[PDB]
């Protein structure tokens, strides 16, 4: 019911390594979108709520989750993120999918550990 930073960081970083270690998968997903940089420049208009690998990290070495779901709820918000963006046939939205896939199959006995 109390969750310490340092344990859901020690009990959910094994599942972000797991994303982010899919080469090339992981890759358009390791930091913040940059929208005129990746000549997307709509971007910001139909994504209000960008989120990235990077800042999930940055969020567990800080302790910014109070409880394990909210860390589901940004990696899952990244996920939404890219198949809003991008059309189905992409590889964005292709690579999204496989990291989904990943995550679900990490993620299902962590957050039944907890
Ligand atoms: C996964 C394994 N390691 C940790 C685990 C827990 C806490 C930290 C690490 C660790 O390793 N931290 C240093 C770092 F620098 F790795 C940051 N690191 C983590 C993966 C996401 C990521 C992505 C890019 C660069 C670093 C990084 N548990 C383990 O089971
Ligand atoms: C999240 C955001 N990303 C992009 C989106 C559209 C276009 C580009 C990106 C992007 O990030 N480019 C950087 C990259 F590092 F990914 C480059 N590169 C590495 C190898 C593997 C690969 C595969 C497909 C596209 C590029 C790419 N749509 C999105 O929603």
């Amino acid at each position: 019911k109390i969750f310490k930073p340092e344990e859901l960081r020690q009990a959910l970083m094994p599942t972000l390594e797991a994303l982010y270690r899919q080469d090339p998968e992981s890759l358009p997903f390791r930091q913040p979108v940059d929208p005129q940089l990746l000549g997307i420049p709509d971007y910001f208009d139909i994504v209000k709520n960008p989120m990235d690998l990077s800042t999930i990290k940055r969020k567990l070495d800080t302790g910014q989750y109070q409880e394990p779901w909210q860390y589901v709820d940004d990696v899952w918000l990244m996920f939404n993120n890219a198949w809003l963006y991008n059309r189905k046939t992409s590889r964005v939205y292709k690579f999204c999918s496989k990291l989904a896939e990943v995550f679900e199959q990490e993620i299902d006995p962590v957050m039944q550990s907890l």
